């Protein structure tokens, strides 16, 4: 059947697309069965279908986003807002709210509109790529560096505003990101920060303005529809330097995180966002399951014994980068060696060192870590056929107990569902994001729903034992938003009223992190 | 002539005082003529009697506030929460409407509610002050080391939600926030990030949480009352060193920003926040204005000569640290006196050099710029009888024509109104706050009459050169508001929606940033 919007007819809906189409084009609305199957979720979660757009509007300027909003707003369709629409593992493109119109913003506006040397930022539009970030700093002979994630694909706009992460020293995308321009849920234009200052030149500059600061209520939110925003970028250092560790025994996560932490908490020696990759992660990203086992259910200890041996790498596996001059680098490796030297069978390499087929994630690592964007790891998604991954990504302390009972309550009920459970422990300075992948099947509906119900257990059984999402799938907000609840729910409370107030009709994106506006509260979709 | 909030009677007043008093107890409800004196404003703006209290309420835990609160929206009177109230240069403790009551949360929630070693963090209370907290360190022989503004009396809590500064690399106190606990403005408590997941010990360790990050929101704002604060604290390094140096001429200004830039935007060699302190700031640090000109009018050149002559300082004075092991400091200092020894007549000092009294301001950004709190700069005020300042703060752009056009228009101010223009350039990353002092007598009504007008002139004349404000005096705080006007006013349209949703009754600090509830718009306050 047709998807439709909530509550409106299939001839309101018609109006509705002619509109769109009046301020964009013709060419820029999809609308045939045919033309959205391109905008479902590439991994779909749960047996039952769901997250299903009943258009795709794709505007050239915040100008038509603003008419694009009242439209809305006149005939009451919900609006999702994306940028490039690659949020794969947490929903794709697709939207909360099954019927919503996803506006698609990255298409059309993908303009690099200011790129300074000197104060290191850059002005963008939400279409422009990582790749088109990079392209662009290479073509200028640049001396500034961007911060991307593992997939360079999606857009520097879209991933900081669902506060994504990299792996430079500016890792945490959200927290140099400085200004941006917004369309509120009536259409009213606003720049935040010194951008509300006409004529200023601070907007990229100076983050904060003068009275309350705003700019976080645009993330993981459905405040707005984003149409630019600013980012820092750091110099490119003089040189820089990769390195793996492995660690052979699982238990040995414990004591690899002890040692971490007071190399890490002052930025050095450890300098970028390391990340500590379990086996079953690495292998994915250069063979198939088949090739280790082909039985049923959780990979056998005598099979994962073989990953280890062929590919040359521990269970666990700390990838790091050091930046510098070339006196530096080594004083800060030699402090490195000294301190996870201790665990028993630590071995020790750099990106000069390895170059066979285990090696393939140090030599993906140190392009990332070095600002250079990749899609070496879409590899990870032939571990199985018709492969797909969810992203189950509670925080931890940087304390190796912590981490060791997160591992183990996940590892438990991934073994329980038969899902094999690759994991990333991404380390900033004070707290870990733990992101466990679990990637399967999703051509078959038995193993998506033992996915769904699997995450559902681990967000309930995650909050019990006192740990939260960062980030969350589309289909676990509601659950996800419901654990933040102390004071009786007083942090959802809080934030349904400031969406009340600024969306009265309830259009973007309705359900974005369990928050729903007064017209769709208690109805279960 | 008794001060009441805008339309309450002298009986609906009476018996709200008497709720208060069952809520907190009686010693700590302050109403009559002269206890509320030392509440006013201590450096008075303008000869009209402005921003008066009407009571003082000190609450000892977060119940008591939310009761007060509660009561508050019973009888529609005002409050205007403070710490320690030691907000001065911008309106001390005083309010911003006249007759609101000053909910003064610091005088009784002052614990420190941990420190943690591991995690380089700690929680407060908002009356924790700096030198509270330096003392809890000092005791516990703890690694870790705070961040402090000039004058050390004020609270780690008020200074970090007016998004104040300190000189450390832990300088721009907002960042290193983490968590919060608020009573919103009907009453409701709510925890930010982490802390609104029951029993998780990440709220001083993860900012964001899950969904819109508020957080932002209620610094400069009207939007609740803070009951408790995390900040993360930087490691003590091993050793350190401060250094001064000296241009002698006042045009050197564009060329010392500009040699700057590259040497601090990487946080290194430059990697505490430096500030470029005129000799007027300094002069006043360790004498009075009678020592170099006994005088009605602006000072003549040859009085500034002597100033520079006796205290062996240049007319523009750079104050900067460095830390880590001595070869690194070494390496540091070597680039920074060969980058700015480009400048001529520029003399270079470390700590160690200077016992003299122009190097006392050395010594005290010495103590500063290693978190060691201090007082120093109080002495400051004497440079006239009766001395009070305000803050015109100002944000450049790091560049040294930016810098130099503000530095004059700024100057000739001064000039044409007969104040002398004391100017501190704190360098951030990719910004400079431009922070300009302004000492007059408070005693002398043409005197604070001056004042308010100057400054009148100078937030419109620095918009429309394309400048913003960062901080101000409640004096100014509807006209700096005013040049963050882009989009037909489309910020203050956001804050006012935002404010009225949160407190339909217009009870917190109203007016606090030019932001007024509905009850008060459209009038003269
Ligand atoms: C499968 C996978 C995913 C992945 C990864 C590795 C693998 C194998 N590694 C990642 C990493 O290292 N870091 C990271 O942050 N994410 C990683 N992912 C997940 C994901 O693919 C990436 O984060 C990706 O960059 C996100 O997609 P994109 O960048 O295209 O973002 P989007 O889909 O357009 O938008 C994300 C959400 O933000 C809100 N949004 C976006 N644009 C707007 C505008 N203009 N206005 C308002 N809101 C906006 C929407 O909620 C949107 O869904
Ligand atoms: C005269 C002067 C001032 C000064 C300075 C040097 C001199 C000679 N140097 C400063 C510096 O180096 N860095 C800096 O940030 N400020 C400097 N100043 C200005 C001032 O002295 C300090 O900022 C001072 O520490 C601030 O005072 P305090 O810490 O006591 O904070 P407060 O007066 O209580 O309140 C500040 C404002 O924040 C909001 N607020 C405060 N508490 C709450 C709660 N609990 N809830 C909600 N909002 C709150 C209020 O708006 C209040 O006015
Ligand atoms: C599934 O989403 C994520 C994936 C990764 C890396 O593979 C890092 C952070 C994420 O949020
Ligand atoms: C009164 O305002 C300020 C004063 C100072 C003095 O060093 C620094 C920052 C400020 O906002």
């Amino acid at each position: 059947t047709r998807t439709l919007p909530p509550g409106v007819s299939d001839e309101r809906f018609d109006a509705a697309l002619q509109r769109f189409r009046d301020v964009v084009g013709d060419k820029w609305v999809l609308s045939t069965a045919d033309e959205l199957e391109a905008f479902r979720d590439p991994y779909p979660v749960g047996a039952a279908e769901a997250n299903l757009p009943s258009a795709v509007v794709s505007p050239e300027s915040t100008e038509q986003v603003q008419d694009i909003v009242r439209i809305a707003n006149e005939y009451g369709i919900p609006l999702s807002p994306v940028s490039t629409g690659k949020n794969n593992g947490y929903g794709g493109a697709a939207p909360r709210l099954s019927g919503s119109v996803i506006v698609k913003t990255g298409e059309r506006m993908n303009r690099i509109l200011e790129v300074n040397e000197k104060y290191g930022y850059a002005l963008l539009e939400p279409g422009v790529t990582y790749f088109d970030l990079y392209e662009y700093l290479q073509s200028h002979d640049s001396g500034l560096m961007l911060d991307c994630p593992d997939l360079g694909w999606g857009s520097v706009v879209g991933n900081t505003l669902d506060r994504g992460v990299g792996y430079t020293p500016y890792g945490d995308h959200f927290m140099w990101q400085t200004g941006l321009e917004v369309v509120l849920p009536q259409g009213e234009v606003m720049r935040t920060g010194m951008g509300a200052l006409p004529g200023s030149d601070a907007w990229q500059l100076f983050p904060y303005g003068f009275g309350p600061f705003p700019d976080g209520m645009f993330t993981q939110s459905n405040l707005g529809i984003v149409t630019k925003m600013g980012i820092a970028l750091m110099q490119r250092p003089p040189a820089s330097q990769s390195f793996l560790i492995t660690f052979d025994k699982e238990e040995d996560l414990e004591q690899i995180v002890d040692i971490m932490l007071p190399l890490r908490i002052n930025m050095a020696p450890l300098q970028n966002v390391p990340v500590l990759r379990n086996i079953f992660m690495d292998a994915a990203a250069v063979s198939k399951r088949t090739e280790w086992f082909d039985g049923d259910g959780p990979m056998p200890a005598e099979a994962i014994e073989r990953m280890k041996k062929d590919l040359d790498l521990g269970f666990w596996n700390f990838y790091g980068t050091l930046y510098g001059p070339p006196p530096l680098i080594e004083m800060y490796y030699g402090m490195i060696k000294e301190a996870f030297g201790k665990i028993p069978g630590a071995r020790f390499f750099t990106h000069e060192e390895r170059d066979d087929r285990g090696g393939h994630v140090l030599q993906d690592r140190h392009k990332i870590n070095n600002g250079i964007p990749s899609l070496d790891e879409l590899q990870l998604l032939d571990w199985v056929p018709n492969g797909g991954h969810i992203g189950f990504s509670p925080v931890s302390a940087p304390d190796g107990r912590e981490a060791m009972k997160q591992f183990e309550m996940v590892r438990n009920r991934a073994n329980e569902y038969n899902k094999d459970y690759a994991a990333q422990f991404i380390i900033g300075l004070r707290e870990m994001h733990h992101v466990c992948l679990f990637i399967y099947d999703t051509a078959i509906p038995e193993a998506r729903e033992e996915i769904l119900q699997m995450t559902k257990v681990l967000v309930r059984e995650a909050a019990e034992a006192g740990y939260g999402e960062y980030r969350t799938h589309n289909a676990l907000m509601d659950d996800v938003m419901a654990t933040f609840n102390w004071g009786d729910g007083a942090l959802l409370k809080f934030h349904e009223k400031i969406k009340d107030a600024l969306d009265p009709n309830g259009i973007i994106a309705p359900g974005k992190s369990g928050i729903w506006s007064q017209r769709f509260r208690g109805q279960n979709l």
